[PDB]
């Protein structure tokens, strides 16, 4: 079906040929949201749909696009990951994920996880010849965001997919461009991927390996460590260890044998680790239902997981067809490199006796032989269980082997023993590292400790630690030793005196000198250890003094020097910040006491210095100022920034742009310049490209230079015209251009242009007065021919293409360069230049009318070319004085051709992205020029036909190109409104999508813009006056729809403004709402989006908003058929009613308006109930909220008053709305300080609930009836939620409601309300006839009101036996025989747990040897007393009212029978009083069951509950004693055992299990019945089981006890 509705719908114009493009990229985004780790689908399920739907209509096309579909998937598929934005954010880290695993949006982020997985499993085969021009773009799209995103994982595998693709297809015989890119990121990877864990380096090793590199066949020499990687980091995850023997077989065929047999000595000797209810159906024969469970478990087997037996099978095939020559390197060089550091012995001599207790003999075995087994068991497995016993027996071994050595020392093998501590407490277990921890704590403060001081294991520990701190890949090691070295560091000054302590070679400052030869030491790691200690100890040592002053802010001079050593190694490894972090904790603390403690003592001398004696700031300071001019790179911002901090803090006070000017006045310009030059202040080879050694050391001495010269020139610090070269024209000469190496002069080469460019700038801009001194040399032909070269081309200058970083820097400086040129004397000289090489006949001939088609490159080059000068043009901030090109006013007319041109360019007489893209630079650069926009929207408004073998010309046009023309429509305002209004009535439907695309992008640029939102509200109102005729007859649907959606827009882009005081267009906007909502115009199921658009007028005054509310009222009345729904589902009546209705209801939802409640009530209060009235209860609780109580109160007030009024209703009309409309919102939280609804509302009804019945007409006494009613429930809700400190006390509610203040306490009025709703439920009715159905809700509530009152008593004594209890019966004031109702009958059904009655019978067994409305307990009196009950057992023979009062009512068998279900389904409920007072309540329970006036046949659910209620209190007061309980239990007994029967399954087995637990409690009372059960089994005609009941009957009473004797009552 999804395939034939996609082929119908295909076949016919290209506007809804575009719906089947926006269906699959809503499909990808709805699959692809799910959580991925009944059942939630993940997204597997859905392969087989996708896998289905793309080319297998060529078999599906029976009685019934490829391509269509393929180019949509893939345009979903990377048009997501443009906008998704994975920016990832967030004890001292080294590796680089490893604290900042905080993304952003995890949403997102499981929004891509799954992404990528589901691409894979879709795209690896059918891709014939589909897959080929999807791949330069999806290729560098990915290295855009890899590279702007490091250590994502999913870009790699994305990159794999379609180098997969790219390998399957040929496409790499060496379009240029990919093969130019891949080079150079597979270096950067392959460099890169060292300092990462588990997942992204197998990323990053399956995508390196799967490189084809059959022509890439170059350098193979850094490829062979990520080879030899794959097998090593194999074993035990499995497809990476085959992608790598995959990638192994790939080269050896292709791959010529002379680069590569040197490389098997590293390949092949690490591929050494290689080589070491069926049946429950077919029990029972095979007759068609094993066939049944085989078939339907056939299937299901698609997995491909490569278990490691083919992989060893592999190995040996590829092993033996490799060679005869070179297979034997496989162990040569092994055996001895790594074999034979396992296979010696750990100490020489043995150590370690160990007597093991037998019974009585006790040998001696040494516990050595198995420790290098017991090592490697610890640190690994390949096991779950011996690796727990493995550590808990080393653990144990350690701690032996401690103890033993202060009684033969043991410092051999600690050296082979604590490499192994370190390496199991840090390394990815949850348990061994809750061990080994504390050990490693605990072994570190035995060692740092005088009682082993200065002795040969402690230096074993710390070099173990420094060797753990300095090692390659290891990064989750060394920020575990940083706690381990701040520890030793706090430990060993913690105890130690300093009498002693003057000799130590384990002391501080050793460890101090260690940590900077490490620091000198050349190799990198040795000295990012060092910097790593000093982040983990600068929290330490500038919290104590006497050690600071000394040396270590001398070397921090060292550390400076370490930065400087770290010059050029690599810089993603990770050192540079590192050592600048080192210096940036350093810098705040020399600058915390170098303010205040400037002093002159013997400090510890610096590396670098002459031998003085005063070491205060000041040498330092000469130290930056004639050691600036260091010519590495990293070091000399660090020199500066240092000098430009540290000239504020001498003792002068002084700053950079006096003290230089100072010291140059003294000092000469000679002393201001050697500094500046060095030692280095002074060939037509540089014409061919190439590197040789001196040249790039005289281009770094060209930069550091002319980069000093930048700050104290272009920073107003000294003057230019003390100091104010002939190196720049050396260099100048062969700017214009060893096969790998010349690239790394290029680097350096294209580094001094950008700078040199930036210097000239600054050199202009901020000397006017200077300027002349500039040599005029710089305006030769060189710098502004290296412009046009950067501009264009610049391949042949030294910008690369493969380096996005230079790329995104160049538009920075080269635009800035030609901004910074405007207002100079040499302008004109850069115009003479430029003007011959930015020209406009160039624009206009190669813009030539061959553009499209397979030109690939050709017309590339020329339209990059123009577009890349036009708009840098348009940046560079002058051109005007460049291209003119018309005098008129101000034109140009190639760009309008330009639009004609596009406009052409698709008329039939193809679509790809790559010349797409140049249309849309094309159109782009047609608008730069000047105004245009009156062309473009008449040629929209064009009826021709683009004739195609003809829809319309011009709609497509701009559904192709539809961001750039209104994000330049956005731009001019004033005059857009009137030049689109002018064309109104002859193109409506392009003036409202127009007026959709001015809108819709003028919201979305908010929190930037903030201008455009009210700015085009305010603009676009004031010209709705003159536009609103549109609907009328003659379809005002159309044509009224786009107006409706419109005004929502514009009323939606700003806050409601343009509807008070008539300030905007009020009148003219408020009679297009009333004119299209006074209408009943449209069908039924149409106006809900017109009406779902209120709250935004819904703030004036009367009059106008009432007219509103009556025109609403009025369509709504017009609407509903009579009274109530009339509406059952499936129709489209119901639903769509019900959703108009919800749209009033959310719509009342979201406004706090005191009249829509009242409009809607109104049709509440019509049903007897609505369906979706819960949904008035949440939204009734979601308003019951809004803030700032003045609405709440309105809202009361509104309902209050329409309830009050004398309208004659409905009895149940005024009844509704105090039963579920007002009471909802005084219900949930109106506010618990609001008492103002309680102040202001009493005196005017409580007069009324004091009034008298006159009783001469039922249309007044009802209505009398329902409003004293009403009041009695709301002075019930409003004493349920109120505190009693305040309406009990000396408050404002007797201050409010008496007269004023006067001397009442509060204890008077409270009174008078409970004596008259006690006069209430006391009137007895013995001689009437007139309406008590109501009159018993009345004294229910009554009841109800009496029960709430007595809860704001606080209840310290007990006042019930005269309040709601013991009437006086004597003057007939009877509770019970009214308000118990005892005119309606009860139903109570037979039935219609087992772990119920399992658990009743084990506790019976053990002994002897929310709510639910059903039918009682909506007697509206039941919860009150619950809760009342409840109180009265946590509160505080018989007891009075409450208990014994009952006891007289109940064990009377003369009272009505509803009474005695009354307070026998409060006794239920309530048994928790009458657990202590049950030896009493034993009785009436079962006088109830055995007497025979239950109902039904017997109240059969009071039966097994009251049977079930009675023997759960066993154990206390059993059915014996008592004479008549006796023989009405064996009624019971008899009479269950006659009504026992009941054909359905299990109630059978409860009817026994309530007979067995029946005896089983009793066995005392014996008095089984006999001749019932002979009755039962006397059953003759042997056809059916008349005596099933009697056998298993007789079964129960047997398998107790008590044998069945017959003739004693029997026969």
């Amino acid at each position: 079906a999804i395939v034939k509705v996609f082929l119908a719908l295909a076949a016919k114009g290209p506007v809804l040929r575009n719906c089947i493009s926006t269906v699959v990229h809503q499909g990808l985004i709805r699959i692809c949201s799910k959580p991925v780790v009944w059942k939630v689908p993940t997204y597997k399920d859905y392969v087989d749909l996708f896998r289905h739907l793309l080319s297998s209509d060529q078999m599906m096309d029976s009685i019934l696009l490829n391509h269509l579909l393929y180019d949509e998937f893939v345009k979903s598929v990377l048009k997501i990951v443009e906008k998704l934005d994975l920016t990832l954010e967030i004890m001292i880290p080294t590796s680089d994920p490893a604290a900042n695993l905080h993304p952003a949006k995890p949403k997102d982020f499981s929004a891509f996880i799954n992404l990528v997985e589901f691409c894979r499993e879709i795209l690896p085969e059918k891709q014939a010849e589909f897959f080929e021009p999807w791949v330069y773009s999806f290729s560098y799209e990915l290295i855009l965001q890899s590279t702007r995103l490091p250590l994502i994982s999913g870009f790699y595998k994305l990159l794999s997919i379609t180098v997969r693709n790219a390998k399957k297809i040929k496409y790499f015989e060496g379009k240029y461009s990919c093969f130019a890119l891949f080079v150079k990121f597979g270096k950067e990877v392959a460099v890169k991927m060292k300092q990462y864990k588990d997942e992204l380096l197998a990323s990053c090793l399956t995508f390196l390996l799967s490189l084809p590199h059959n022509i890439i066949e170059l350098d193979v020499r850094a490829y062979v460590p990520a080879l030899q990687m794959a097998f090593k980091l194999g074993l035990s995850y499995t497809p990476l260890a085959e992608v790598g023997l995959n990638a192994l077989e790939e080269w050896s065929i292709y791959i010529d044998r002379h680069v590569m047999q040197p490389y098997y000595k590293d390949i092949l000797p690490c591929l050494d680790g290689y080589l070491k209810a069926l049946s429950r159906a077919a029990q029972k024969g095979f007759n068609k239902v094993v066939l049944k469970h085989l078939k339907k478990t056939k299937n299901l087997s698609s997995n491909e997981a490569i278990s490691l037996e083919e992989i060893r099978i592999r190995v040996v095939q590829m092993l033996g067809s490799l060679g005869g020559q070179i297979n034997k390197n496989l162990l040569t060089v092994t055996s001895s490199d790594e074999m034979m550091k396992s296979y010696v012995a750990w100490d020489r001599e043995k150590r370690l006796s160990f007597a093991v207790p037998f019974r009585e003999m006790k040998p001696v075995i040494f516990l050595d032989v198995f420790l290098p087994r017991v090592t490697e068991l610890a640190l690994t497995a390949s096991d779950r269980q011996t690796k727990v016993a493995a550590c808990e027996l080393l653990h144990s071994m350690v701690m032996f082997m401690l103890g033993k050595a202060t009684q033969p020392p043991m410092y051999q093998l600690y050296k082979r023993t604590f490499p192994v501590l370190l390496r199991l407490a840090c390394d990815v277990d949850q348990v061994t590292r809750q061990l080994y921890e504390p050990l490693v704590m605990q072994l570190i403060h035995w060692f740092t400790n005088n009682k082993k001081f200065e002795s040969q294991d402690t230096v074993a520990l710390l070099e173990a630690i420094l060797d753990g701190i300095v090692d390659p890949v290891d990064s989750t090691l060394r920020d575990f030793c940083g706690r381990c070295i701040r520890e030793f560091l706090k430990w060993s000054i913690k105890q130690i005196t300093p009498q002693q302590q003057e000799k130590s070679p384990v002391n501080t400052k050793s460890l101090f000198k260690r940590l900077y030869s490490l620091a000198l030491h050349p190799n990198a790691f040795k000295r990012l250890g060092a910097s790593l200690a000093f982040n983990n100890i600068y929290r330490e040592f500038r919290e104590e003094e006497s050690l600071v002053e000394q040396f270590v802010f001398e070397a921090l001079v060292i550390y400076m020097e370490s930065l400087a050593l770290a010059h050029a190694d690599e810089k993603s490894l990770g050192t540079i910040q590192q050592c600048c972090d080192a210096i940036d904790h350093l810098c705040r603390i020399i600058e915390k006491k170098h303010v205040s403690l400037n002093k002159a003592k013997k400090r510890r001398l610096p590396r670098g210095f002459p031998p003085s004696a005063s070491l205060c700031l000041l040498d330092l300071v000469k130290w930056l100022l004639a050691h600036c001019g260091r010519p590495q790179t990293e070091c000399r911002h660090k020199s500066i920034e240092l000098f430009y901090k540290f000239v504020p803090l001498l003792p002068g006070n002084r700053s950079p742009n006096l003290w230089l000017k100072d010291v140059l006045k003294e000092e000469g310009v000679s002393f201001l310049i050697n500094t500046f030059e060095g030692g280095g202040c002074g060939l037509l080879y540089l014409r061919g490209p190439f590197s040789l050694q001196a040249t790039l050391c005289w281009l770094d001495l060209l930069l550091a230079a002319l980069e000093c010269y930048n700050t104290f020139i272009g920073e107003r610090t000294v003057g230019a015209l003390q100091v104010l070269l002939k190196a720049v024209a050396f260099f100048l000469e062969s700017i214009a251009m060893s096969p790998q190496e010349g690239e790394r002069y290029n680097y350096s080469k294209c580094t001094v242009v950008v700078r040199i460019m930036e210097f000239t700038t600054t050199l202009l801009n901020t000397s006017p007065e200077g300027w002349k001194l500039l040599k005029k040399d710089l305006c030769n032909t060189h710098l502004m021919r290296v412009l046009v070269q950067t501009l264009c081309e610049p391949a042949s200058i030294g910008f690369n293409i493969g380096d996005v970083q230079v790329m995104a820097h160049l538009p920075d400086v080269c635009v800035n360069l030609m901004k910074a040129l405007k207002m100079s004397p040499y302008k004109d000289i850069l115009e003479t230049h430029l003007r011959e090489k930015i020209t406009a006949q160039s624009i206009e001939e190669l813009c030539a009318v061959n553009l499209y088609g397979p030109d690939a490159q050709v017309d590339r080059s020329r339209l990059a070319a123009v577009v890349s000068a036009c708009k840098q043009l348009h940046r560079a901030g002058l051109l005007h004085n460049i291209l003119p090109s018309q005098s008129t006013d101000l034109h140009h007319s190639v760009g309008t051709e330009l639009l004609s041109l596009v406009y052409k360019g698709i008329a039939p007489g193809s679509l790809d992205l790559s010349c797409k893209q140049l249309a849309s630079g094309l159109l782009e650069l047609a608008f730069a020029f000047g105004g245009l926009c009156e062309r473009l929207v008449s040629l929209l408004l064009n009826p021709a036909v683009l004739s195609t073998a003809h829809f319309s010309h011009g709609e497509y046009f701009y559904s192709l190109f539809s961001e750039t023309i209104n994000t330049e429509l956005l731009k001019n305002l004033d005059l857009a409104v009137l030049e689109l209004m002018q064309s109104s009535v002859d193109n409506t439907k392009m003036v409202s999508a127009v007026l959709n695309g001015m809108l819709d992008q003028s919201f979305r640029e908010r929190a930037n813009q903030k201008h455009q939102g009210l700015k085009l509200a305010t603009t676009i109102l004031q010209h709705w006056k003159k536009c609103d005729s549109w609907w009328a007859k003659d379809s005002p649907l159309e044509t009224k729809m786009a107006v409706l959606a419109l005004l929502a827009k514009i009323l939606q882009i700003d806050s409601s403004v343009s509807f008070n005081t008539s300030h905007g267009s009020f009148p003219e906007v408020f009679t297009t709402y009333i004119s299209l909502l006074a209408d009943t115009k449209l069908d039924l199921h149409l106006k809900g989006q017109a009406v779902t658009l209120l709250p935004f007028f819904t703030s004036l005054t009367g009059g106008s908003l009432e007219e509103l509310r009556r025109v609403l009222e009025q369509l709504i009345v017009a609407h509903f058929p009579m009274q109530s729904r009339e509406f059952p589902p499936g129709t489209p009546r119901f639903n769509n009613y019900v959703d108009c209705m919800k749209k009033f209801l959310d719509a009342l939802e979201l406004s706090q308006s005191p009249m829509l409640l009242e409009l809607m009530t109104e049709v509440l209060c019509r049903e007897q109930q609505h369906v979706m009235e819960e949904l008035f209860q949440s939204s009734f609780r979601r308003i019951a909220r809004r803030g700032s109580c003045v609405t709440q109160v309105g809202l009361l007030e509104s309902v209050y008053e329409m309830f009050r009024k004398d309208d004659p209703r409905l009895s149940f009309t005024r009844q509704s709305f105090v039963d579920r409309s007002l009471l909802t919102l005084l219900w949930h939280c109106s506010l618990d300080a609001l008492r103002e609804f309680f102040s202001t509302i009493v005196v005017d009804a409580i007069d009324v609930l004091k009034s008298r019945f006159t009783k001469l007409n039922e249309s007044t006494f009802d209505t009398q009836i329902t409003k004293k009613m009403g009041y009695y429930k709301i002075l019930d809700v409003m004493y349920s939620r109120l505190p009693k400190d305040d309406v009990h006390a000396k408050e404002s509610k007797i201050n409010q409601v008496f007269h004023g203040s006067c001397i009442t306490e509060g204890n008077e009025l409270t009174k008078t309300l409970i004596k008259l709703c006690y006069d209430a439920f006391t009137e007895n009715m013995a001689g009437e006839n007139q309406l008590l159905e109501r009159r018993r809700l009345y004294h229910c509530a009554a009841y109800n009101c009496a029960i709430s009152v007595i809860c704001c008593v606080f209840n310290e004594l007990k006042f019930y036996q005269g309040f709601l209890f013991s009437e006086k019966p004597e003057k007939n004031l009877l509770i019970f025989e009214n308000l118990i109702d005892l005119k309606r009958r009860y139903n109570f059904p037979v039935e219609v747990r087992k772990k119920k009655y399992i658990e009743i019978r084990k506790e019976a067994r053990e002994a002897a040897n929310e709510l639910e409305m059903d039918e009682l307990n909506r007697h509206e009196c039941m919860a009150p007393l619950t809760a009342l009950v409840k109180h009265m057992h946590r509160s505080l023979r018989d007891l009075p009212s409450w208990m014994k009062f009952l006891h007289g009512k109940l064990g009377n068998p003369i009272v009505p029978l509803n009474i005695r279900l009354f307070l026998a389904k409060l006794v239920i409920n309530t048994e928790e009083v009458f657990r202590p007072y049950a030896k009493h309540w034993l009785s009436p329970l079962l006088q109830l069951a055995a007497s025979e006036n239950n109902g039904g046949e017997g109240i059969h659910y009071m039966v097994v509950e009251i049977v079930a209620t009675i023997l759960s209190w066993t154990g206390l007061a059993t059915p014996t004693g008592v004479p008549k309980d006796e023989v009405l239990a064996n009624r019971l007994l008899n009479f269950l055992m006659k009504h026992v029967f009941h054909p359905k399954r299990a109630v059978f087995r409860h009817n026994l299990e309530i007979i067995k637990t029946l005896v089983e409690c009793w066995k005392d009372c014996l008095s089984i019945p006999y001749r019932l059960i002979f009755e039962k089994f006397s059953g003759k005609d042997p056809n059916s089981k008349d005596n099933s009941v009697g056998i298993q009957l007789l079964g129960i009473v047997m398998a107790n006890d008590l044998p069945p004797y017959d003739p004693q009552c029997g026969i």
